DNA sequence: ACTGTGGCCGTGGTC
DNA sequence: GACCACGGCCACA
């Protein structure tokens, strides 16, 4: 298994290095005789040897090209003589790129910055993360002693916490006394300690969070400071740091850097990203946060350290277990696009795109065109640009959905740039309403490579099904749906404004094609079927037979599955979804359905909106019971009526109408100062801390004026000499909690309360 | 350019 | 009345 490629230098010629782990044995693999090239176009096969004559300088040497060999590769579908021009060294090609783009011989250069090692993977056929090792990992975290007004790092590092599947241990240099800490004498024999531990356990992978921001750099700096050779990389380097845009991320040669951070964040969507949110999102259990203050005050007067010592624990452990959690998913993406873990755990797919379109670029012998200009970028700029779904409660309905749409349109009308208005073909296809013509005579280079994706995704999900394996199993299942995506990023691909094979015809015949094959197969239903489409967003849509018990509807439906699937052309393929006993529908993209078994599914349509109160939530909740589990709309407003009256009565848990949010920032960057905001800066001012990240419980009390000088903590409620305003939690909470939902069976808010 | 972007919204609060 | 800061949705894996 290959775990990634690096090069280095001898005598100023390039070393690749191919980090490797077989049979549970790690390599260093060598290639000293890879030489970096791009293409060049020429206006005449003649001028390539005034061509070979350009020089440039680096350094104090002069730079040449090595040699040239004349190479046919496809080009806009058709076959093109381009030169293939070599250097000695990678750093060559920034300094003399441009003297040969600007030879008036020469028209166009080719996949001149293309990083020296992820070139190497590609044109060896390289696939990191392939085959059945056991990838050894351990996990790191560090606590330090902060001071405001301090540099970075100017403080020392207290602990420093690593966990595997051995457990979970700290380092400190004072004694604590619990069973999983170790005590040595100072900062340095805790950093010396910990780089003997790496090397003792020498793991495949080191998981950090955020350890491409503050836990290496705090190490560097403190290293230096220390001189100690902090020499985690397997051959013997120290961690390196790149720049990833305004970015840093850190490598730790012969390992990978595995950092949580950059995963979690493209994954899921929280309000903040901290390490509690994280393993409360992702495994429910919660972890408590100790602060940089109070780890200071403890390790200062020498109080409560203990508590350090399990907050320093148990950022170890959570951060091994998420790692088990998300290298899997990562790797087999790697996998997929044909880059290394440490690339892919970086970036989003809409740029790993790119490399996994270069890999089949090469693959199939296609010039891969340049990435566009400033003039260009900005000619592809363009400004972002279906009816509303039907009134009412609706019962034995049925969802039905395309299988990739957009790529099987692709795959069927073979859209891609190289067929876009190709001349002299014999059959084209030709896109509704914005008329571009795609040539059928050959296959594209997009829809060659999503066929054999989507063939891919089905043979995976067939072995799945034959797999007894819950290990392997689970990975199939990952490739399965990342290929999903990857299709329809690559589909995306084609719209976006820096993309390489961009191509805006191709976008936008997709999505024409997308409305013509969606509103023809809705047509279809309900004229042939006798259905009623209650709602439809792009690729899917709700319907049900008026009137009709659920098995005439399910059985019909299918009915209309093999109609519709053998007159729908090549690739498009409508699919069965779901059966709901009930649902009803507000506004695109804002509805609520029920399954059969009383699981109910909404989109949207707030129910776990933290922004709002107990007594609210509650509310919407049990209006969307009466509404799908019982059919009773009178039910659900009665509830209201009866929840505004008691609270109107005082006859309503003051602890079910605490509100929840977030402070985001500093008290002092806070322009707008609103409820919870007030509240903040009052608690701060009687000597509460607060921080970005802390959460105000609070309730409103009865009054004019604003609302934020009638909000008190929730701690600080009495039910003897504070009063709640009534008004305000059913005219600005429960009120606007269900008045959408039932403004679609026209009922106005006025009919809701009292 | 996922300690960022894009789109839709709403509300508390100056001025 | 007019406008803004600041949050909540849905995408971007
Ligand atoms: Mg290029
Ligand atoms: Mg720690
Ligand atoms: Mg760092
Ligand atoms: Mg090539």
């Amino acid at each position: 298994m290959i775990l990634d490629t690096d090069y280095i230098t001898e005598d100023g010629k390039p070393v690749i290095r191919i980090f490797k782990k077989e049979n549970g044995e790690f390599k260093i693999e060598y290639d000293r005789t890879f030489e970096p090239y791009f293409y060049a176009l020429l206006k005449d096969d003649s001028a390539i040897e005034e061509v070979k004559k350009i020089t440039a300088e680096r350094h104090g040497t002069v730079v040449t090209v090595k040699r040239v060999e004349k190479v046919q590769k496809k080009f806009l579908g058709r076959p093109v003589e381009v030169w293939k021009l070599y250097f000695t060294h990678p750093q060559d090609q920034p300094a003399i790129r441009d003297k040969i783009r600007e030879h008036p011989a020469v028209i166009d250069i080719y996949e001149y910055d293309t990083p020296f090692a992820k070139r190497y993977l590609i044109d060896k056929g390289l696939v990191p993360m392939e085959g059945d090792e056991e990838l050894k990992m351990l996990a790191f975290a560090i606590a330090t002693l902060y001071h405001e007004g301090e540099e970075f790092a100017e403080g020392p590092i207290l602990m420093i916490s690593y966990a595997d599947e051995e457990g979970a241990r700290v380092i400190t240099w004072k004694n604590v006394d619990l069973p999983y800490v170790d005590v040595v004498s100072t900062e340095r024999e805790m950093i010396k300690r910990f780089l003997r531990v790496v090397k003792e356990k020498d793991p495949d992978v080191l998981i950090t969070y955020n350890g491409d921001n503050f836990d290496f750099a705090y190490l560097k700096k403190r290293c230096e400071k220390l001189g100690i050779n902090f020499a985690l990389g397997r051959d013997g380097s120290e961690p390196k740091i790149q720049r990833m845009g305004d970015r840093f991320a850190v490598e730790v040669k012969g390992r990978i850097h595995f950092d949580l951070y950059p995963v979690i964040r493209r994954t899921i969507n929280l309000p903040t990203y901290t390490l509690e949110a994280v393993y409360e999102a992702v495994f429910g259990q919660p972890k408590e946060k100790v602060y940089a203050e109070e780890i200071t005050t403890a390790w200062e007067t020498g109080e409560n350290l203990e508590r350090v010592a399990r907050y320093s624990m148990e950022d170890a452990k959570v951060t091994y277990e998420l790692g088990k959690e998300f290298l899997p998913m990562e790797a087999q993406l790697s996998r997929l696009i044909g880059q290394s873990l440490w690339d892919v755990s970086r970036s989003s797919t809409g740029n790993l795109v790119e490399w996994f379109l270069l890999r089949k670029a090469y693959e199939r012998n296609e010039l891969a065109p340049n990435k566009p200009d400033e003039k260009e970028l900005a000619r592809r700029r363009q400004k972002y640009e279906v009816k509303e779904p039907e009134r009412g409660l609706w019962e034995n309905i049925v969802y039905l959905d395309f299988r990739s749409l957009y790529p099987s349109i692709i795959i069927t009308h073979n859209v891609s740039p190289d067929t876009l208005n190709r001349e002299g073909c014999g059959e084209y296809d030709v896109a509704p309403q914005v008329g571009h013509r795609f040539c059928k005579d050959l296959p594209g280079f997009i829809p060659s490579l999503l066929g054999d994706l989507l063939e891919e995704r089905q043979k995976i999900k067939k072995k799945m099904k034959a797999t007894i394996d819950p290990i392997e199993r689970k990975l199939l299942d990952y490739r399965q749906r990342l290929i999903k995506i990857l299709a329809n990023s690559v589909y995306g691909h084609m719209g976006f404004e820096n993309a390489r094979w961009y191509c805006k015809e191709c976008a936008e015949s997709v999505t024409a094609w997308g409305r013509e094959y969606l509103t023809m197969t809705i047509k279809e239903i309900e004229e042939k079927y006798g259905f009623k489409v209650i709602y439809s967003d792009t690729d899917g849509f709700f319907a049900t037979i008026p009137g009709a018990d659920a098995e005439t509807v399910k059985k019909k439906a299918m009915e209309f599955l093999k109609y519709i699937n053998a007159k729908l052309p090549g690739a498009l393929e409508l699919e069965y979804e779901g059966f709901y006993k009930r649902g009803f529908f507000v506004t695109k993209k804002k509805y609520a359905v029920i399954d059969e078994e009383g699981k109910i599914t909404t989109r949207g349509l707030e129910i776990v909106r933290r922004d709002w109160s107990e007594i609210a939530k509650e509310t919407q909740a049990r209006v969307l019971e009466a509404l799908l589990k019982d059919g009773d709309v009178e039910k659900a407003v009665r509830i209201v009526k009866e929840v505004t009256e008691k609270l109107s009565k005082y006859e309503v848990p003051p602890e079910k109408l605490v509100i929840h949010k977030q402070i985001t920032r500093d008290l002092k960057d806070y322009k707008a100062t609103g409820p919870h905001v007030a509240v903040a800066k009052r608690l701060a001012a009687r000597g509460v801390k607060i921080r970005p990240g802390t959460v105000i419980s609070y309730i409103v009390l009865k009054g004019s004026g604003r609302i934020g000088d009638r909000a008190i903590p929730f701690d600080e409620f009495d039910p003897t000499k504070h009063r709640y305003d009534a008004e305000y939690y059913i005219e600005k909470q429960v009120l606007p909690a269900v008045e959408r939902i039932l403004r679609a069976f026209g009922y106005r808010k006025e009919d809701l309360r009292y």
